[PDB]
Order: structure tokens, then sequence, then C-alpha cells
């Protein structure tokens, strides 16, 4: 489940936490429209990935990359801090879980 | 097979949807006429995986490129929206899936 | 335990060593007042990793990134060098111990 | 074997195609008058992985480079246009195989 | 042990021959007097890896960086030509063996 630390961490945002989940698609798309990275869950829930060009969120969100797709490879579960209100949410914070 | 937000997407575009591919042979050419990354199935159709040096989409193809290795290396399948209006077809979308 | 080296290297700073880590998460957050990298332990520690925009520390920060994600994907223990100035407790050096 | 695409590639060029390397050795140097990167194969042979400062083709030499290490980490055959007559021969375009 | 192209190469210069060194922690630090890349052998052994800010040693430089981490975690061989100029001696030159 998720840390206290990630949980404190995403109550004092406007977003909902997501707790134990298991991502089975993972994609990339170049379409104007659609342009982003995206990721799916076993329950059918989907997700933006945030991107940043600038330092020094350019690093974290290349982090979010690299955690989604471990967990599609892998099947290890992540929480996520997400905006609550839109399709797709965007995640603005996520955790990959070993245990 | 193809998640439900992947197949709408794709059908917003004048690209076609190729589900449950096997990719067996990634390729990294640089001779100048046949120039590219490619990836060919167990039953030997070709793609080009799309590039750019741009923001944001450098980051969407590098992405495109780290799916189509991994589904190599693993075996597991891939969900792609294809380009037919150049031989081999182009990748503008790559979904990969465990489940 | 920690190699020689790296004990009296750590030994020689203001930080702490701490050894034989279990890390079970890796978290990335891009949340305004959490922005950055963080690990936590089987025994619920957490820790910043540190980060750097300019050559040659953003060469190690990334190294740590790598470090503290192969951590989590394969069980190996880690050994830090962490400075309790900050809360969470922030990383200077980090290894990777496996055989 | 080689895809059919991968050998009419090669068959357009000046190049030898080699098929179903085993790759043992993966060799980085920094050294004046020897430095890049080789692979060596099972039975000996010799060949530089291409570099490029610019882009695309900075992007294909990298995509090499990882289908290098993926050969040499875990076993698995390419096949490669690449010099004949040299040593090293230097490589051109390669193909990672799973088939 | 390394092969003969290696040794060649690593003997052309004043650095000297490691061969068959087994990797068991790797190190980022990025602490004012140790800020750097370090390895240490089953035997406690530590070397130091080369940094590059510049094409093309960069290039080099960075793969040094992942074979030591594969080495690491898979417990594959590598053969170094490391300068005993330097405290801990230096690697130039590395070799990732599979066989």
């Amino acid at each position: 489940g998720a840390s206290q630390f990630f949980k404190d961490n995403c109550n004092r945002t406007t977003a909902s936490l997501v707790e134990g989940v298991e991502l089975t698609k993972y994609i990339s798309d170049i379409n104007n429209n659609t342009d982003g990275m995206y990721v799916v869950s076993s329950t059918g829930g989907v997700w933006r990935i945030s991107r940043a060009k600038d330092y020094p969120d350019n690093v974290m969100t290349a982090e979010m990359r690299k955690i989604a797709m471990a967990a599609v490879l892998s099947g290890m579960r992540v929480n996520m801090c997400a905006s609550p209100a839109s399709s797709p949410n965007v995640i603005w914070a996520i955790e990959l879980e070993a245990e």
C-alpha cells in the first residue's frame, strides 16, 4: 500500500490517491490530438503521464515514464497521486512498490 | 487486445489499427538510403518507428523505441496505430500490453 | 556491509552512514511542495535523492536514480551516506551491493 | 535469420551481411587511438559500433549500442551489415533477433 | 579472460590490464572530495570510472557506467585497462564478458 509519506504528500493536494494499481498497457502516441504518454490499469482506468521540458521536472517526469514501464513489464503495483476530475486524469506523483 | 482508449484514438486518424503483434526483430540502420529504426513481426511485416528532434515528440518517439525493444526482448505483444502512406508503414502510436 | 572505501568516505563528512537498507518503494513527485525523487525502506524510513543540473553532478545524481530503482526492482540492498539536516534526509552517496 | 527486409537493405549497400552472430564481449575505450565502442563475437571477430554527434544518426547509433549490450547480456543473436575487409569492421546496421 | 584486441589496446598505454574481476558494489558519490562513480570488487579493490563532458568521450563513459552496473547486477566479469597513477585507479577501458 501507499507509504505514509506518499499518502501525506497527496492529501495536501487537491488530487486523489489511488493505491495498489496494476498497470497493463503503456502507450506512446504522437497523433496531434492525443500527443502524449498514457497508462491503463487492469480496471480500465486511463492516466496521462505529466510532461516537462525544463529542469527540474524534466527529471521527475522522465522517471515517471521509467516507473510506469517497469510496472507494466514486471507486474509490480503502483500508487498514484492524480487529478480527480478529468478523462484521462493526469499523474502528479507515482510510487513504485516492491511490497 | 487494444484498450478502448487506444482504439478510439487511432480511429480518429487516417491510420489503421494493428492488434496483437508479436515483434521478433529490432533494427537500427544508418545507411542514408534506408536510415531508420524498424521492427519486424513474427509474420514478417515491417514498420518504421517515428522520429522527431523537437520537444515534445522527441520524448514520445524515444518511448516508442523503448517499447519496441522491450517487446522484442520479452515476447510481450503490442497494438499499433500505423499509417499506410509509406513503405514500410510508420508507427504513430503504440501500446505495450502485459494484459 | 558497506565497503571500507564507502565507510571511510562517509565518515569524513557531516552526514551519517546507513547500511544494508532494503528499498521497497521508489517515488517521483512533481507536486509543488513535494517536488523530487524519494525512496522508502522496508522499515518505512524515507530519503530524498539529491539532484543536480550541471555537469558533473548531473551524471552522479542520474546514477543515484538508476541505483535506487535497481534496488527496488531486484531486492538488492544499498548502503547510504545521508545528511539528516533535511526532512526527509538527503542521499549524498549511495552504494549498490550484490554478491 | 536476417529478416528479408534487412537482407534487402544490406544487399543494396557495399557492406557484408553477417548472420546469426553471438556477441560475447562489449568494450568501451577512451584511450587516444583505440577510443570507441566494440563488440566481439564468440569466434573472435571484432566490430566497431558507429558513432555520431548529429541528429538523426545520434539516435540510431545510441540504439545500436543498446542492441549490442542487450545481445551480450541475454545471449540473443544479431544480424549485421558491416564492412568486410578491415579489422575492426564497422557496423552500419544491426538487427536484434528474438526469432 | 580479455580478448586479444582489448589486451593489445591496453598494452599500448601506461595503464595496466586487470582481468576476470567480479564487481560487487556500484557507488555514486557527490561529496566534495569523493565526487564520482566507483566500483568495488569481491576482492575489495576499488576503481574510479572515467568521466567526460564532451563528445565523443561522454558516449564511451556513459557506456562504462552501464557496463559496470550490469556487471554488479548480473555477476558477469569484466576486464579493465586501469591507470595506477591516481588513487583509486582510474578505468580507461572496460570489457564486459558473457561466455
